[PDB]
């Protein structure tokens, strides 16, 4: 039913080698400004705890969330608790030294983002993220570029949201 269902997560998805620090490069979504996006993900048993530092005027911004293992390796579930609903998300692509491609579902919605290690990515991925956006029935305009300059990964106790 659920159009992420159909999306093949990663052979063996490995959580110890995906941890770490991932830059957001882009995302492909038909919903709806891009803000410098770090993650720290670390393994938490077969789950991945995962914190987001978001860059916003000068200030930086953490969210802890808990991406939960829904049983297939490589395939995660975000609780929902007081924002809007259930986001499920797989880690469909990667060789975890240098980029990832993670599929999202919102009220289900698909979406694509594509992740890297350094920046900048490598042409081929750049363009295999693009065929795959294509592939997933959305257009190059629906593709939203984030900030190669301005990251952060590291918040004070007044800008932490805790999740978990």
């Amino acid at each position: 039913a659920s159009p992420i269902s159909t999306i093949q997560p990663k052979a063996n998805f490995d959580a110890q080698q995906f941890a770490g620090t991932w830059l957001l490069v882009a995302v492909g979504s038909a919903a709806r400004r891009a803000e410098a996006t770090t993650l720290h993900v670390a393994p938490q048993g077969t789950a991945m705890a995962v914190s987001t530092f978001r860059k916003l005027d000068g200030i930086c911004w953490q969210v802890r969330q808990l991406w939960g293992d829904t049983g297939v390796l490589g395939r995660f579930l975000l609780q929902a608790r007081g924002a809007r609903g259930a986001v499920h998300v797989v880690v469909a692509e990667t060789d975890y030294q240098s980029f990832a491609v993670l599929y999202l579902e919102r009220a289900g919605q698909l979406s694509v983002k594509l992740y890297a290690r350094s920046l900048p990515v490598s042409d081929s991925v750049l363009s295999g993220f693009e065929q795959r956006v294509q592939e997933a029935h959305l257009t190059e305009d629906q593709i939203f570029y984030f900030p190669k300059y301005g990251f952060c990964e590291a918040a004070d106790q007044f800008h932490v949201l805790d999740e978990v």
